[PDB]
């Protein structure tokens, strides 16, 4: 399982780092994906862009790094791909878990959770979670609101592969 980090701004000040492990022994594709927009190695990635989408007791949302608002993204693999298996379930606040449209239309987007979402179990792929930094995730969520709309802009300054 590798491990990978989003370092995290809001208006320009830092808030910190979020490790998160990718449960590659599980959803081996899925976790390749994001791993690899971590790193930007494919010429993409989550670098620069946003959590466009944060709603407190609920989740905080990123990754649409193409049109920053929630109806973008794409993967390394094409516009989307498929549902690689529902095995893993949204426990709890730090699941790490793909933004969908519906059945098999995963891109780049992704969520982490804040709260138990049951309800997307069976609906959103689980691929990982948080390993250090829920305190920051906390803070994120912070800038949040019902809307999803922020307080402030959150931005992923820096990501990347490290183990
Ligand atoms: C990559 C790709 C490729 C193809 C292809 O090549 O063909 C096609 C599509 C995609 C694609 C596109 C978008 C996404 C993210 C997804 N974009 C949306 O859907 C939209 C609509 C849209 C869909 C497709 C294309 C354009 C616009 C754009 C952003 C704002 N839109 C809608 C939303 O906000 C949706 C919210 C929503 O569904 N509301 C239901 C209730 C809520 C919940 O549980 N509420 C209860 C709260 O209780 C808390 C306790 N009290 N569920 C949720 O939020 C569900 C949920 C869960 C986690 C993360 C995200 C989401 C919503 N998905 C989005 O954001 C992803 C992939």
């Amino acid at each position: 399982n590798p491990l990978v980090y989003l370092d995290v701004d809001a208006n320009g000040k830092p808030l910190g780092r979020v490790v998160l492990e990718l449960k590659a022994d599980v959803v081996p594709k899925t976790a390749e994906n994001f791993r690899a927009l971590c790193t930007g190695e494919k010429g993409f990635g989550y670098k620069g862009s946003t959590f466009h989408r944060v709603i407190p007791s609920f989740m905080c949302q990123a990754g649409d790094f193409t049109n920053h608002n929630g109806t973008g993204g794409k993967s390394i693999y094409g516009s989307r791909f498929p549902d690689e298996n529902f095995t893993l379930k949204h426990v709890g606040p730090g699941v790490l878990s793909m933004a969908n449209a519906g059945p098999n239309t995963n891109g780049s987007q992704f969520f982490i959770c804040t709260i138990k979402t049951d309800w997307l179990d069976g609906k959103h792929v689980v691929f990982g979670h948080v390993i250090e930094g829920m305190d920051v995730v906390k803070k994120i969520e912070s800038f949040g609101s019902k809307s999803g709309r922020t307080s402030k802009k959150i931005v992923i300054t820096d990501c990347g592969q490290l183990s």
